[PDB]
């Protein structure tokens, strides 16, 4: 998946994609290299 998003984690507003497929426009605690 990715995280687009213009202020980096937990900050603003932070889209995402992550393959069922789901897409969220959440910020949150991405912390450091996110895994599945």
């Amino acid at each position: 998946g990715w995280i687009f998003g213009t202020t980096l984690d937990s900050k603003t507003q932070s889209l995402l994609i992550v393959n069922n497929v789901v897409i969220k426009v959440c910020e949150f605690q991405f912390c450091n290299d996110p895994f599945l």
